[PDB]
């Protein structure tokens, strides 16, 4: 599920107004933090230390969506369906 998660995180990032950072890199960094056992708080904390152009509230939304999407994937939800939901929003 790591390759689809990186895509799903990128899709979420792409929808953030005024998001100026390298999306592919931020998505990779997020998935690195999550796959290796981070808590929601520890992942948000780490991202906030790297990117001062993005609010903690926004980072928290992105992180929440990532963990949520991962669980959904594990339960057998399709990555397409998850992407379609993120893009609607």
């Amino acid at each position: 599920y790591t390759e689809n998660l990186k895509v799903i995180v990128a899709e979420k990032l792409a929808g953030i107004p005024n998001f100026n950072e390298d999306i592919k890199y931020v998505a990779e960094y997020i998935v690195l933090l999550i796959v290796n056992g981070g808590t929601v708080e520890s992942v948000v904390d780490e991202l906030a230390s790297l990117f001062d152009s993005v609010s903690r509230d926004t980072l928290a939304n992105v992180v929440q969506t990532a963990f949520f999407a991962l669980e959904a994937l594990q339960q057998g939800e399709s990555a397409e369906n998850i992407v379609s939901k993120i893009r609607m929003m």
